[PDB]
């Protein structure tokens, strides 16, 4: 019963999984003027033309966009990462106001919102294998802020309304997810964790400089999910974000200067 | 985005919801003198003992006070009523000022506010398929007058400061609503609706003769909720209450002379 409040929220956590406290746990906060510039860094390859979503699911935390993962269709190689990718799912971490959503933060900026793009390291065959492994997924973080609008969003925050309450599903077909990418590749790269429960040890953060702009409408829409199930008293979708965790014996490297 | 302002009140409600011009709308004005007393009524039975609140929340247009309605604990039998409605919520409607707020009239009278405590018939299993059927719910209304103080209300109004701002909610436990009560049980009777949108005709209202009185400072702190979300402009929660809509085919009966 981990979740987002007083009672169980993320200081909370520790409690079921110790490793909370562990030596790589994410988010955290970027220090750009510590990180440093890695010439030996390749560029990232993003290779989503031939990504196939397949359906929207309210998991009563969040939502997540799930994608067909059985065969190479959308990978993430190139950069800090030594193989290949899968992508898995996306989903959102955001805020019940504009000045915070954000799980990293940038010189302790919260921006209102933050994407992440799972993928998962095909040497270890599946998900759940991957996970028990130091080097098993990838996480492409993209930071949002409240301006124009993202036309490559509305199709997401469209079908929003159908999956209101927590355990809700709905077909999510043909949804592109080029769409909700910056125009530059620039980012930061260190070694952490899932950042909610199971909290494991088990991902390379990939965190884009620049961020997308999505419409004050558009996060509004976030902000009307449910974290309860269909006829129960509601509990809006907000501040589903764990805060910035220490940055112990890590080192964050930039892909540019 | 249905409300009580000029451009999406009472008044507009029928495009989205067109049961409002229906045949058993609610609230209605109680003439007094039309009304007929039904000997044949028996006495409401008003089983609050085991009641459990949970949480108050700010839905953007008023604050529910919230119950566990997961087992008969709170129960309205009686009366009008076939069989028995458990209680799974109570609010209330208020005014600007002190000469208006109610909901139902008396012989055109406006209080300055009205509580509705809210039940459903345990035969339908829940709330959601009670709102469907033309016995699904019954609503206690209670009229409130300014004048004395209603002690058993100060825990309620106390409270309001920590959910000023729509979709904002707290812990709410062991308040008990037969602080609530007028001393008399005597009441009105007739078929109706739900009194906001989805406007749905599933109501059997009981309305108490017997206003209870709270004081100037109690409605005060009504008045100083906010329809508006947290870092909005601030719209004062004030004047949440449909006037009365045409009787049609419909008596109300009186259980006493
Ligand atoms: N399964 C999963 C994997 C990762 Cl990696 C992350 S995150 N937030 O670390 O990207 C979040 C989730 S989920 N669906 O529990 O929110
Ligand atoms: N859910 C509900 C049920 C009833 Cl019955 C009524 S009322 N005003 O008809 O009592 C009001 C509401 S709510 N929470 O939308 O204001
Ligand atoms: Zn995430
Ligand atoms: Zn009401």
């Amino acid at each position: 019963h981990w979740g987002y409040g007083k009672h169980n929220g993320p200081e909370h956590w520790h409690k079921d999984f110790p490793i909370a406290k562990g030596e790589r746990q994410s988010p955290v906060d970027i220090d750009t003027h510590t990180a440093k510039y890695d010439p030996s860094l390749k560029p990232l390859s993003v290779s989503y033309d031939q990504a196939t979503s397949l359906r929207i699911l309210n998991n009563g935390h969040a939502f997540n966009v799930e994608f067909d993962d059985s065969q190479d269709k959308a990978v993430l190689k190139g950069g800090p990462l030594d193989g290949t990718y899968r992508l898995i799912q996306f989903h959102f971490h955001w805020g019940s106001l504009d000045g915070q959503g954000s799980e990293h933060t940038v010189d302790k900026k919260k921006y209102a919102a933050e994407l992440h793009l799972v993928h998962w390291n095909t040497k270890y065959g599946d998900f759940g294998k991957a996970v028990q492994q130091p080097d098993g997924l990838a996480v492409l973080g993209i930071f949002l802020k409240v301006g124009s609008a993202k036309p490559g969003l509305q199709k997401v925050v469209d079908v929003l309304d159908s999956i209101k309450t927590k355990g809700k599903s709905a077909d999510f077909t043909n949804f592109d997810p080029r769409g909700l990418l910056p125009e530059s590749l620039d980012y930061w790269t260190y070694p952490g964790s899932l950042t909610t429960p199971p909290l494991l040890e088990c991902v390379t953060w990939i965190v884009l400089k620049e961020p997308i702009s999505v419409s004050s409408e558009q996060v509004l829409k976030f902000r009307k999910l449910n974290f309860n199930g269909e006829g129960e008293p509601e509990e809006l979708m907000v501040d589903n974000w764990r805060p910035a965790q220490p940055l112990k014996n890590r080192q964050i490297k930039a892909s540019f200067k």
